[PDB]
């Protein structure tokens, strides 16, 4: 068995090995990469994103959320509050004042120290799930609006067509910016690509023991849990490594930096934060390992959870019992 100790693989393709997305995960996985949760992927020295960054400051960020906790600090939920608009020039600007930015620190574990200390009382601001690509459109390789759609690897897999679409989605952070604990709707792979700035750092379950983080989480967080079956899909949970080692619950740690990859595989819980200013771009995506993953997730009926249009159809195909209380949560 590949990876049995389930530790987080790095990746260094060549650009010959970087032309065929599918069969990269492929080789990824029969190496065991999949059972850390998380890979890191750093891209050939030939290949580049975009030709420069200088041009992104007219991006509008229509509703930057700001991040309130509620809790202690290695034990905490966080709420969205919306702000008014305004542009990554004005984030960056923002990102960078003194209420906002980055302290001094020695190494990024002085920085992760700093960060599970000091969170809770501070309320960064955070642009999110912002529809959009920063990949020139003639970056051919590991190009995040160009990859092939989930619903045409599911009508490819069990041979029906579907409605909906696939896009990728641009974040901007700014230091204790938070990711919070969970799984990839329908429990899908995710892609994301750290474009510029500063670092994030990720923690993962690896997926074979995804069920103890969620014992964990039904005893830290017993309000939510009574609430809803599937609370980790709401994406505000927080639990530190001291936690969860105290707890006993296998995890790992990475810090990833600008220009590279990180691919998330399926029923991988994660968490993390940002270092400082910075933009990511992510997307959700499928191979035919997925299936069986989806077949099994989870699902937020209480109405908290409210997700993109095109979960519908892998909700019907996959989980039809399911989707009638599934789709009332919905409405
Ligand atoms: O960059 C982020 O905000 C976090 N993105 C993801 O969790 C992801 O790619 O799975
Ligand atoms: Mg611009
Ligand atoms: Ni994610
Ligand atoms: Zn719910």
């Amino acid at each position: 068995a590949q990876n049995p100790n389930c530790n987080i693989m790095i990746f260094h393709p060549t650009k010959e090995e970087f032309n065929d997305f599918d069969k990269y995960i492929a080789y990824m996985e029969s190496q065991g990469a999949h059972r850390a949760g998380l890979a890191k992927i750093i891209p050939p020295k030939e290949w580049k994103a975009r030709e420069t960054y200088d041009n992104i400051s007219e991006i509008l960020i229509a509703t930057p959320l700001q991040q309130v906790a509620s809790g202690r600090a290695g034990v905490f939920t966080q709420y969205h509050k919306k702000k008014k608009a305004m542009t990554v020039g004005e984030y960056r600007h923002l990102a960078n004042s003194k209420k906002y930015q980055t302290p001094p620190h020695q190494n990024f574990e002085d920085l992760e120290r700093k960060y599970w200390k000091n969170r809770i009382y501070n309320s960064p601001i955070y642009g999110a799930d912002i529809s959009g690509s920063l990949f020139d459109e003639n970056t051919k390789q590991w190009n995040l609006g160009h990859l092939g759609t989930i619903q045409d690897l599911l009508e490819k897999e069990c041979g029906v067509v579907i409605e909906g679409v696939n896009t990728p989605y641009l974040y901007f952070g700014m230091w204790k910016t938070t990711f919070a604990w969970h799984t990839e709707d329908m429990d899908l792979y995710s892609i994301n690509y750290l474009h510029l700035g500063e670092p994030k750092t990720w923690y993962v379950v690896p997926p074979e023991h995804g069920q103890r983080l969620e014992r964990l989480a039904r005893e830290l967080f017993p309000g939510s849990s009574r609430g809803c079956g599937a609370f980790l899909r709401h994406k505000v949970a927080l639990i530190s490594p001291t936690v969860l080692k105290e707890n006993g619950i296998p995890f790992n740690r990475i810090t990833q930096e600008a220009g590279e990859f990180m691919v998330t595989f399926p029923y991988g819980y994660h968490a993390g934060f940002n270092h400082g200013f910075n933009c990511a771009e992510a997307i959700n995506f499928a191979t035919p390992r997925w299936i069986d993953y989806g077949k099994m997730a989870s699902q937020c009926s209480c109405g908290e959870a409210r997700v993109t249009f095109s979960m519908d159809a892998f909700v019907r195909i996959l989980q039809p019992e399911r989707y009638d209380l599934w789709k009332r949560g919905q409405d």
